[PDB]
């Protein structure tokens, strides 16, 4: 029979999780206990909040789904940061916190870890701010059927979702979940609506011969990469990926023509998009960051919006219309449109220029850090690119078929790679998993790699010590650029601990040269019982051409004086 | 001089005492932080991230009375929330400063990085009013001075935190200049009808009960009456105790303090007397469920005198508008003696606390003299920061030298608080001998903050207790979860240092594996005085107070109790 | 080509209204000429916000959806309560908002209607408290998704929802609806749940013959009126009501038992519920009310709980399961278990005793209105029956099959009755229309019978004058339950107005006795240009055995001492 704990505990193994992050508290340690019930999931354990938050987040990417469990208030409120970046990333992480004994409520009671008021229920109020759902739970009567709407909640919109339980029902009795099958039940299409969005857009593109294809930072959400490719191929115009949308389409499939980015797009891409006579967005996100400061924004006569759920095409929404439905559809219906494409090799606009092998005794500089880290890239490998300048070295990077990046570019919270890596790590042990993250961000949650050695994780760490916040310094410099510098690679054996309590098998490197990085990189992938971090040395001017072109267009986008009136 | 959003930000901030404030740059909040940092009577200082940020100024309030920390929407905000619900905990004057959103894309159906990606931005201030005494969010320039002047005199009265956010784009866009200082403290005064009523019921109350005991709170210091309750606890001459959370509250080397009054894990005599006691005169309490010791420790509400900060509650009369400071001094001035309490003390011969001897120095380290060499280290310039854990119970067993001070944030009790607070505390406190004892466990949610400490050159002295895991935890409910991956806490130091790197550092880690060895780290720790010193102290994980386990049982019963029927 | 306002008049089109309520303000009446261009629905005007959505309330039971559309603030606020009322009672209502000029936003304007601070979001934060969605339009780009989400979940969820739309952008051009149908799309049962909860509720009844059928208030929201009707005859066991279900079920059919409702049921069924071996609860709320303060709570043993989108039964929790299917699937493969319905009718316990015809020149009673009423129910009538002893009047009413009872026994707001009526005769012209309104509840709202003047409403007013709140006087009495009397029946030619501005058709007369009762009743019959209000004089002390009953034990419940910590 089951309980409140073991009944969220086979809801979390139904929808495929084999792990769950955690920090104990006392509002939570029951509960915790009843999750531990369950063979079929291990508990992961955290540093603090926000790690265990990116952790799930980091899972989420790799498996579909998270949970993490934290304690009231002083757990919860960081980890909302985390919750927060989940919403933003449209991944399903569900974040479960321990409440105070059901007794306390309308009692008069003043609790450790909250306002030191008699109530509540401000956490609630505070996660119905960033989640699709959110319920908490005071009875056990009540917990299956919460429990069970913020999980159909999460899978249904791809967004995280809430749940608190009262620390003392943790393990009373309720009723046992039934089939699995339940949890992913959502409707389907439309289907007058999915021929008439379909129709509509064969009528919009019968005599606009030049089309494009952007595909857009939510395609994974709407679970419609593979429909995307097959319509690509019916359709055999350009395609182009916006710049968080990296790995979501091919880049071998000859339809692809590179990254669409405003002024920072692959060559030939910026004006093959502004030639295109109709350009299909693929559930794109455009904001400040995505238009390049809203100096790219698509011609609005032009384009054919399909969303994960509608499509806008010739002036008309059609709601209920998924976007896998929609794609699929019209692959078998849409004939040849090569004008796109067709002009972007007429355009001769050639490769992008990547830098050529340099002397291996001679100072490291960035491009070779890129150029070394691309060559890593296998189809069975994911690259982790933290926001900063590995957002736009990750981004000119050539990826074969299978290999993913991740990007939280959306969000952007620096830091979330090295928890989200750790999450992603655990959920994909089996893929070469590469972490690029700047020296400024490693700061905020780098406590996790301990996580890292304590699971025994072979993470390829490239840290990139370019001694402060660059990104930051070619939007807009002033002294609150300067970091602390820290002896990165000795963090490793800080973490390791060995002769200590326990042991770990984590390598810390440094790498001032290209010979130097390239022998890092093999004891890296020869270090198969934990992570390697690599500490590499460069300038903080030394960055790509793209980090500086996109930056000044930000800058001047958040600057903009008020208008009137 | 003219003034800016920012500059008028700048200079109430200096207004009110600051010297520092406390930042971590995003790109809504670069414009701000260059207006701030126009003003030169008060440094801006960094910090690893936001939650960091937060406790820092938590702690720089802790020293200084009021603090500041900006951090960028949405990424930044979101963390730094649990350091300012920590503020409120705590009644802490915080100011939260959040840059936002270009106050043109409001209402234009923009996704804007950092945001949920929604087209509205009005979700980050409707988390922060739950947590804050005012909350403020500025679009336009000529906003700007009434809402930070409001948000500002809300946190100095009511000793709370506040939120202001400010778009991006007016930070450097021109607004009126401000007013004097003092109005930024002006409060109401108590109401004398009141005051004087308050105070004679009271005298009333007491009149035929001899046995008056004296019970210090944690709100004594927000109330700003701690000289008052000396004055008050003089002329009455009866017994004075300090709740665990108000340690360093009262004088202890005063004659009439008695000790520690915590339920079953008072100091010896101390729950007895509370007891026996015909009246007991509470000042600006919090009975919580720690407080109370799981609910088995609530003060007879026939005996009790409630005395909070602003308001009275004495005879069954209720006296709203009493500040404590006017009260305790009233009172001050008209009561007598009233000694039962402290007699049927000193009746007791209940001993002093029994405390371990000088252990052998080649001897294991054991936590008792881990305990004892601290309190030595003990000085009337001497401030410890105690966090969450066992650290709580070592530290209510120290006797503090008049004028030595005590940090708990017993009331929010977020583990790792106390290393960026220890920061944020030494800055705004260079002059003091500054100790931070945390626990291995606590110290890996915040450890980067000790980089910031090597930064800025403070000779914080940490011990660092390494007894492998989540110990007062253990001592509630064991379990797996209880179980941390161990660091070299020590070589920590010399990582942050960076020493032949971009830059360099003077801190320094120790091992401490018995008594001896303790004793000579902290020689070096007190001869260091360009940077941290963390002392790494080994010890068991059974090896904890008794306090602890005596109070974990009933934390944990009182936790765990099965509902009741409607 | 549409406009922001005339998508919106489109969607409410295409969702079947023939009608919108409102109330015009500044804010909004760009917004009225843009619906007003839909010639398929017309535009309804109300007294005040709080009739506009009490009348969409109505409306909405009557037609299946509704909207109101009202002004910023002082229009929207009073209708959250209508609102929470659409809420609590399970209806799709759109309230429509007018809203602050969009330059006003983040500009520092203090505007007409607002409380004086620069800032405009509170109403939409107030509005999300008591809808299952809600949105603002601040841009025209903007109205289509935010139209379509709010109505698509109204629709799913049957709960009200919230719109508010700049008063500036109401005629800006923004695309066009696609087809109805996709306001409609929701998901089916998941397969695998709807057959195991049918073979779970098969293994629990299997050795339990005295199965009862409880039909809930929610069953008309799950749209499973007919198949319960199905299940009911396949099963051939003992069918009972729960008060607010009055109607959901047809009470000519042969297994119809009457109203379940603690000590207050129909004769033979409270003993019928407590011996049998399993009930069968349909979509059931029980709350305070509906349990008799707490006296009558289901056998948590005996329950099986079938909800309109899920099933508990034999302690398994069955989401995703939708109450019509598992009803009829059930009907398919359920055997005979007439145990119930045997041990009900070997009661004996007779029909419910009803008072036989008064003297016709006899003082007015209570159980003379009552018997008079019910004998005016065709198949063609709905009563509406306001909070206070018409509650339990019109429970006591035998229906023929297709007569309709409108209870809101969930919100109990007095006065929704009279607003409700007008609405609901709106949509339901056809029908006879009966209004049974207490004095004390008719004068919160008594303004709306103005309307039905207006729009010759024939609706039939049977208000009961017995000087003073009756139903709170049997709950506690005191000087607050006292009012001021008014003449009632002369309030009808007040609202005519005949020889003034316009003209009227309502007649208002007074009936002390039987027969001065039957010859209104006549007269009302026979008006058919506008509704007929009776006044009908009893005593305070006059009312039903039921109320004194239920009241004592209300109180009850209502003042329990707290229970300790
Ligand atoms: C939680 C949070 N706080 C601040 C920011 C603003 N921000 N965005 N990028 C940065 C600096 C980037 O630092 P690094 O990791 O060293 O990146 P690079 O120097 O460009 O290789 C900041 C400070 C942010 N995006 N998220
Ligand atoms: C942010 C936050 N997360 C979790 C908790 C719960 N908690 N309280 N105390 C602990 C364990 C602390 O262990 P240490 O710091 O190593 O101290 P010791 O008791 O001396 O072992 C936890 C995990 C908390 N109080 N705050
Ligand atoms: C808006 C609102 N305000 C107050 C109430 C409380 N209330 N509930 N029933 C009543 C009295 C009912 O008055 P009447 O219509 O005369 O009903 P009867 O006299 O029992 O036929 C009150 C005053 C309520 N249910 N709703
Ligand atoms: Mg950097
Ligand atoms: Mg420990
Ligand atoms: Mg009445």
């Amino acid at each position: 029979s089951y309980t409140v704990g073991t009944y969220l505990a086979e809801r979390l193994v139904q929808i495929g999780l084999k792990h769950h992050f955690a920090v104990a508290g006392d509002y939570n340690l029951v509960l915790l206990d009843n999750l531990l019930l369950n063979k079929n999931m291990e508990q992961v354990y955290c540093c603090n909040e926000l790690n265990c938050g990116f952790s799930a987040e980091g899972y989420a990417r790799a498996k579909g789904a998270a949970a993490a469990v934290v304690t009231y208030s002083v757990g919860a409120l960081s980890a909302f940061d985390a919750i927060g970046g989940a919403y933003a990333e449209n991944l399903p992480v569900i974040l479960i916190s321990g409440a105070p004994n059901n007794n306390d409520h309308a009692a008069g009671h003043v609790l450790h870890h909250a306002l030191g008021k008699t109530d509540y229920h401000y956490q609630l109020e505070m996660a119905k701010n960033i989640t699709a759902a959110a319920e908490a739970i005071y009875t056990p009567e009540e917990a299956p059927a919460k429990i069970d709407h913020v999980i159909k909640t999460a899978l249904r919109e791809k967004k995280p979702v809430y749940l608190e339980i009262a620390c003392n029902i943790a393990s009373m009795p309720c009723a046992a979940p039934g089939p699995a099958s339940a949890l992913f039940n959502d409707e389907a299409s439309d289907e007058a609506s999915l021929n008439a969005a379909v129709e509509e857009t064969l009528k919009f593109i019968a005599n606009r011969d030049k089309v494009a294809v952007l595909v857009g930072s939510k395609l994974r959400a709407a679970g419609a990469e593979e429909a995307a490719v097959k319509f690509a191929d019916a359709l055999g115009g350009a395609v182009a990926t916006m710049a968080a949308a990296k790995s979501f389409f091919p880049e071998e499939n000859p339809h692809y023509i590179g990254t669409s980015w405003g002024e920072v797009s692959y060559p030939g891409v910026e004006k093959t998009m502004k030639e295109a006579d109709a350009v299909i967005a693929l559930a794109p996100v455009f904001n400040d960051y995505s238009t390049t400061g809203w100096t790219d924004i698509p011609d609005p006569k032009k384009l054919v919006l399909a969303e994960p759920r509608s499509v806008v095409v010739n002036g008309i929404r059609f709601p209920s219309v998924h976007l896998k439905d929609y794609l699929t559809r019209l692959a078998q219906k849409v004939s040849k449109k090569t004008g796109a494409l067709d002009f972007f090799k007429s355009l001769n606009a050639g490769e992008l220029k990547k830098a050529a092998p340099a002397d291996p005794s001679a100072p490291l500089v960035n491009a070779e850090i890129a150029r070394q880290v691309e060559a890593l890239l296998t189809p069975n490998t994911t690259v982790i690119a933290e926001t900063g300048d590995s957002w736009f070295n990750a981004q000119r990077m050539k990826l074969p078929n299978g290999a993913r990046v991740e990007y939280e570019m959306q969000w952007g919270h620096i830091g979330w790679s090295v928890p989200a890596a750790f999450g992603y790590a655990v959920g994909a042990p089996e893929r070469r998993n590469i972490l690029m993250v700047g020296d400024g961000s490693f700061q905020l949650t780098a406590q996790e790699v301990a996580q890292m050695v304590r699971l025994k994780l072979p993470v390829i760490i490239f840290l990139i010590n370019n001694y402060g916040y660059t990104i930051e310094v070619m939007i807009h410099d002033g002294p609150y650029n300067n970091i602390k510098n820290w002896d990165y690679a000795g963090l490793m054996e800080v973490f390791n601990g060995n002769g200590g309590y326990d042991s770990g098998a984590g390598k810390g490197l440094k790498a001032k040269t290209g010979g130097e990085l390239a022998e890092a990189i093999k004891v890296a992938l020869a270090n198969t019982d934990g992570p390697t971090l690599i500490e590499c040395f460069i300038g903080r001017e030394d960055c790509t051409e793209e980090l500086v072109k996109w930056g000044k267009r930000v800058a001047a986008a958040n600057s903009r004086k008020p208008v009137n009136k």
